[PDB]
C-alpha cells in the first residue's frame, strides 16, 4: 500500500439527522491513520462528490484528529452543528480498488 496523497478539505452541511454521510475507521489491526470506509447515497458527502472510500480523514475544523479513536472523531463531528469542515488526504490510486479494499471483512467504522 504505497500510495501518494494530496491534502484537501471540504465544508459539508449537516442533514436533518445531523449526518454528513460517511463512515470512518479502518482495519482491526493498529493504524495511526483513519480512513473513510463508506460514502452513503443522497447525503451531503455524496452530493458534494469530493470525498470517497479510501480517502484518509486527517482533521476537523482546523484541528488534527491524530491520536484519536474513531469514536472520539465521530463524537467531535456529531457535536459540530449545521456545518463541518472535513480535512482529508486523497489517495492517488484506482478509486474502485480503494472502495473494495475498505469494503473488506473486519473493517470497523462509525457512521457520521
Amino acid at each position: 500500500l504505497g500510495i501518494p496523497t494530496v491534502p484537501g478539505k471540504v465544508t459539508l452541511q449537516k442533514d436533518a439527522q445531523n449526518l454528513i454521510g460517511i463512515s470512518i475507521g479502518g482495519g482491526a489491526q493498529y493504524c495511526p491513520c483513519l480512513y473513510i470506509v463508506q460514502v452513503f447515497d443522497n447525503t451531503p458527502a455524496a452530493l458534494d462528490g469530493t470525498v470517497a472510500a479510501g480517502d484518509e480523514i486527517t482533521g476537523v475544523n482546523g484541528r488534527s484528529i491524530k491520536g484519536k479513536t474513531k469514536v472520539e472523531v465521530a463524537k467531535m463531528i456529531q457535536e459540530v452543528k449545521g456545518e463541518v469542515t472535513i480535512h482529508y488526504n486523497k489517495l492517488q490510486a484506482d478509486p474502485k480498488q480503494l472502495e473494495v479494499l475498505f469494503n473488506g471483512p473486519g473493517i470497523e467504522s462509525v457512521k457520521i
